[PDB]
């Protein structure tokens, strides 16, 4: 029967989720249950239906009072508590938590959610310490059973691995730097205002705003043998969702741009398909909405030289296809439950 | 000799009205010496010199360490607590406290800076409660030098009032109404998130958010004559600073419209000067930052129908222009400090 | 059996008119058989089918040749002339052309198509001269089979009037004044650069852009009795799509917000069903995009003073909803086409 | 005596190139004595005063009549004809026309000024054809005097070529990717329309537009040894103005981050004064508005792996930097005129 689940931090990737979910929940060995988050379910069932970025949910209706959210008929109970501790996971029967808020990355963190009655975490952002990381596509099928707090990794590390082990494999990645062009999100400012950060301090709607990724870092633990070999950054762009990759490789075997697009291409329609998408098209941010694809190759931008100077692009929705491989992910979870 | 500040929180306004008295501070009877922020000196050097909406400020030098700023020289003390009470001002010897942080706008709230030593308290937002009101040029020669606690009202309201008043005194208002189209502020949310106010929630650069204002009905309070005449809403949009007020009165003195225009050109020459300015250009609003006035009425959208119905239309940099009244209420009130 | 259609100008409108009827298609009296614009086909199947607003048309398959797109099988001739004059619409057998190229908005700029063998022209804009002019829902019934050139007015005009309408019959209007906060148009410029107005000239998305508007003066023509008596302004803000108007009127029968509400919820429910929905929801203007209204009454927002001065306001698509209202106009004609 | 100049086209460069002209009047060889555009002096003289970018025009009085801009006494003669062969080049003693339409850039349209009587031309876009391209601070006292036309190349080139030069001949470059991102231009559309580009169509304010550059190759032109070695893309992104580039080389000499952006540092000091300024400071795009550099390279993003694979990061503000370029251009062939 179903794996219970209950959602730690309602926020982007967290609604995102639950409506991923909402549609695949047919053929799912998962069954959200609760919410946690620090406002109210008539708030939270509110900002579910109505999405700026996805628009006006259609499927079911959804509803709320005092205790609930309603999603077709489904009750999702809500709850609002700060600390993780306290949460009634066991009189909930809650067997893994998506832990969302951004907050508890750590083993120490997340732990929290085991003492409150959870018996597994998946924390959709990079692990702080000894936290194993999966990428669907990459390495989740080494998922182990026993572990009880896994990692999702990030949007731009589900973009960039599925690459890189295409890369890999074929022509041997000796170095590689990236640059994440990004949309804006959550952690940035609307306007001026403190922040530990003194970039993401700055409007973000106004400026294009540099930050640093452990993104290519991340892409060493789920590809082990290239650990220590990637670099890389972000610029911040005022726009709301839809984010790209350029990555530029120094590589080994010696190729062309259209032996790399070949590479790729092929792999999209077997190992990786579904996870990359091979794209031919002249299409920009905006078409790439909503897309289910980790990673969707542009290839018109491929280009190669000297043999060895390898530089590809690939587009991805950081909320919504992000939010698909955290439930694949879960999906795999449960179907390896111990 | 001067009359002590401190200013209780850092941000918009608050780097704003630093800005404003820092050009402006030869002329002065002020001598900002404090500030409270919920974050350091250094990264408050660095958001004051590093302005998105400003620039970069060129005046003087700033720099900080971990116990102040200093801005030319002039070395400006800084805590970091969130509850007043426990603030240093009789330590600091404080006069006066710039109320900036949008959260403490009642009378309890702002009293515990008194409780805390400080003199007297400016509320750099419409007051909750009987607190007094002031807007520079409609009703600031009221100001009661016993007063331990006053607002300078929202920027609307100072754009608003002081057309309102003109109109009045010439025309007769019986009734009226006002729509703010405004730049959207830190209240509001990037992405959509939670909020007390299910419309500030949603993704404020990407969306026309209406709201309501207590604006219209602040109007009331500084031209007491007008008392519950007045109402009105505001739409925020996708603009980080400067606002319009577009605001229609049924009146008494039938008119038209050059005799409407002609009115406020007159009072922006004398009563009014340096608080309404009348322009006459086809400008936008890029064009009204950095502008002194509290209202600049735009001449050519002026209309009326029916002799009795009056529309006028008037920029506010909401930013900039209402630092410059908060810091010329609070110049009127060091000349009074009795 | 079918009126023939062609488009003039594959724009925003003429674009969203064809994404309107390859929806309605199954119940339509009318057949697009062919498009002028400026572009080729390959060009403008490409813009069709790839939309930065409306998203990736889903329901048909759309390609394109040196001659013609096709959409879902349907084979519409492309031809690419600036003078209508020498446009085939003889030799296709064209009853009706849609004029949406924003360029022959006057009788005689119109009438180049009836010369060049169209019976009929449907302008998508206000007419310039002595046109006649409909709004679904207020006017339309009044249409004359007869009439070769018709106006189908402006967004504005089609979300302003049908309330004006319905307030108009249940308190009486004598005067009133309309701004509308409107989402940029091609009309304007990317960065500043020279056009005839010397506000549209300036950056779109950076502004806040004041403009006349022909839209309140031309309710006195859709609605009789009124003309002379509104008038107003538009704000062209940073948003792609998605306009709000907000009216106020000074009514002849003393009221209150609540029953402003109701008559208008009335009306909503049975005679401007579909052309008026009413909402009590506190939506953002986002969630607006793709709704088929001409107007939705966003009923928290109304208010009355003083018995007699009334403000209302309402959202409308001005893309998606006014193209809808389009396509009624001319099954209207197609189905009164004597 | 001075070189009398007119400028061909009005717009962002044109502008931006007569207000660093007007700034740095006093110790010019260059008079501005006309302006060819296609609008009218008084619609120019407005777009020339009033900014959405650079602000209001301060140091001196604008304004015109039918015939002329006057900007502070200086009366600047007015035509307005598409076709340059029927310039008054002659009559007004043109010496020099900075060619600034974006329509020109070939030999033959370039030469049209030559045939209506200048002297010469300074092409402010990449020359189509064979025409000596110049960049200052890496090939410019390569000037010929007896050349007629040159170009000025584009701001990408600007910004990438001086780094690149530096890191040539420090680390020896072997091949080389480059990113621009880079502001919208009015080269795109504001909402999606037709364009030659498919991407370029798309609605520029609300996109992550791809597309090509030449700035890559451009470099091989002024960096003679580096022909076919360089190559790379650009995204154009939401913001108005100020863009940056990321510019990753494959050396032969093995280094760390901290040598390359030593080497650069003592070249921004010496050599590469004034074009290149190196930056430690944690700054935004906001902040780079009006800067005079080509390339500010922001020295913490550098990073370098496996010795030879070396990444940097540089902003320009690609309207008034490169605005700066063309004009010490222009003075640089004044001085070595024949
Ligand atoms: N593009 C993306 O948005 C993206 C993609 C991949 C990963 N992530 C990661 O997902 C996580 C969430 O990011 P997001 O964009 O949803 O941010 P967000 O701020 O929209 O969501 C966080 C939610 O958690 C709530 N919250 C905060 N602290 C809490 C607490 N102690 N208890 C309960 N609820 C709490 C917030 O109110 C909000 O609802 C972050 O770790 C982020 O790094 C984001
Ligand atoms: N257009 C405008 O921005 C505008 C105009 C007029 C009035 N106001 C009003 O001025 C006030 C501030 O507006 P803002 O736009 O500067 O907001 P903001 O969020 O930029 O500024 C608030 C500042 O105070 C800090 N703060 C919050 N709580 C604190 C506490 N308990 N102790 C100390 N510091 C704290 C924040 O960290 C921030 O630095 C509000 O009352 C607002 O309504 C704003
Ligand atoms: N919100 C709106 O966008 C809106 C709403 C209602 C009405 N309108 C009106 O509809 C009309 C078009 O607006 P739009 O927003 O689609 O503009 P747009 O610029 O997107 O569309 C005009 C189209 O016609 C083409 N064109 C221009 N001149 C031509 C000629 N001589 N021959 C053939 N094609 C030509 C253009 O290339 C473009 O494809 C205008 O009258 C406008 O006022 C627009
Ligand atoms: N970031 C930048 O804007 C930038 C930087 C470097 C180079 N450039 C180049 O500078 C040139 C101008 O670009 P821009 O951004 O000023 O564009 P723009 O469209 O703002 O300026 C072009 C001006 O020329 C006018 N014009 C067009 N055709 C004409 C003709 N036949 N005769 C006279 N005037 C004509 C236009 O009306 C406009 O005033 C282009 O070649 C562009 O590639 C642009």
């Amino acid at each position: 029967s179903m794996v219970r689940v209950a959602i730690n931090g309602f926020g982007r990737i967290g609604r995102n989720f639950m409506r991923c979910w909402l549609q695949r929940k047919a053929n799912s060995k998962l069954e959200i249950v609760g919410i946690n988050d620090t406002s109210d379910p008539r708030t939270n069932a509110h900002l579910l239906k109505y999405d700026s970025m996805l628009g006006i949910f259609q499927d079911a209706e959804i509803t709320a009072d005092d205790d609930c959210i309603y999603a077709g008929g489904h009750a999702v109970k809500c709850v609002s508590d700060r600390n993780p501790e306290n949460l009634p996971w066991s009189a909930w029967g809650i067997d893994l938590v998506i832990e969302a808020t951004g907050v508890f990355t750590s083993r120490e963190g997340a732990s929290k959610h085991l003492s409150a009655g959870a018996k597994k975490v998946l924390i959709t952002a990079p692990g702080k310490g000894n936290i194993p990381t999966y990428v669907v596509g990459v390495n989740h099928h080494t998922y182990d059973p026993s572990e009880d707090i896994v990692s999702n990794a990030s949007c731009t590390t589900n973009c960039l691995a599925p690459i890189v082990k295409v890369l890999h494999e074929a022509f041997g990645i000796q170095q590689g730097m990236m640059t994440t062009t990004h949309s804006y999100t959550g952690d940035q400012r609307l306007l001026d205002a403190s922040h530990r950060d003194l970039r993401r301090a700055r409007a973000a709607a106004m400026n294009i705003v540099p930050t640093s990724t452990g993104a290519a870092k991340a892409v060493g633990l789920v590809i082990p043998e290239l650990q220590g070999k990637l670099n890389g950054i972000a610029l911040r762009v005022p726009t709301p969702n839809v984010s790209v990759v350029d990555f530029v490789a120094q590589v080994e075997k010696p190729t062309i741009a259209e032996q790399v697009n070949q590479v790729i291409k092929e792999a999209s329609e077997t190992t990786m398909k579904g996870i990359i998408h091979y794209s031919e098209l002249e299409l920009v941010s905006s078409d790439y909405r909503g897309h289910n694809a980790s990673s969707i190759l542009d290839a018109s931008l491929t280009m190669v030289l000297g043999g060895n100077l390898v530089k590809v692009v690939a587009w991805y929705d950081n909320e919504w296809g992000y939010s698909q491989r955290v439930l694949d992910l879960a999906e795999h979870m449960a179907a390896h439950w111990a």
